[PDB]
């Protein structure tokens, strides 16, 4: 995992929202 999955989901959203 949830972890590795929480970091690379995290961030491909954020880097959505930023964008």
């Amino acid at each position: 995992a949830i972890v590795a999955l929480v970091v690379a989901i995290i961030i491909a959203i954020v880097v959505w929202s930023i964008v």
